[PDB]
């Protein structure tokens, strides 16, 4: 059976596209990309159509992690079709729980991606107002959490 994960933050340009790209690389490298539906989306509509933040794209290039994405907003359907929706911070979590209670079919388990970190950093902080070093931190957290999630889901 295909498994599916949707990575979510506020605008779908900073953290969630990096998590998606990292997770795709992990499954592709283990020959199991065909078995996984992997995507990212926004809680808000501010950035719809936009490519990832240029600084996140630069971070990803340095790491040779493949990233190519068009921002989109989460839809009602996404709660029916995804097995996991993995978000970045408490505001995302609150909004997603709100949206999941306005639909009838919520298959998805909604969790903080950080809840998978062995190094126990629960929040993946918005790097929007930060600098290149903040994007790097985000990348490193995503690697740790995506590995652990792939190994064993809650």
């Amino acid at each position: 059976a295909t498994k599916s994960v949707l990575f979510v933050c506020l605008g779908n340009i900073c953290r969630s596209p990096i998590a998606e790209a990292v997770f795709r690389k992990l499954v592709t490298d283990q020959n199991i990309s065909e078995n996984w539906r992997v995507d990212s989306a926004a809680t808000s509509g501010y950035e719809i159509g936009n490519p990832p933040d240029y600084r996140g794209q630069s971070c990803m290039k340095r790491h040779g992690i493949p990233m190519s994405h068009v921002a989109r907003q989460i839809t009602k359907e996404d709660f029916a079709t995804f097995d996991y929706i993995l978000c970045m911070d408490e505001s995302n979590l609150r909004d997603l729980n709100r949206k999941s209670n306005q639909v009838k079919t919520c298959k998805a388990k909604i969790e903080l991606l950080g809840s998978y970190d062995p190094q126990k950093q629960l929040i993946i902080e918005d790097p929007y107002y930060g600098n290149d070093s903040d994007f790097e931190t985000v990348y490193q957290q995503c690697v740790r959490c995506c590995r652990a999630f792939l190994e064993k889901a809650h």
